C-alpha cells in the first residue's frame, strides 16, 4: 500500500481508490 508512499504515483488506481494519504 503506498498511497502515502510506494506505489508508482498516487494517481495510480490503488491509491485513486485504496487512498489514505494520497
Amino acid at each position: 500500500r503506498g498511497c502515502c508512499n510506494g506505489r508508482g504515483g498516487c494517481s495510480s488506481r490503488w491509491c485513486r481508490d485504496h487512498a489514505r494519504c494520497c
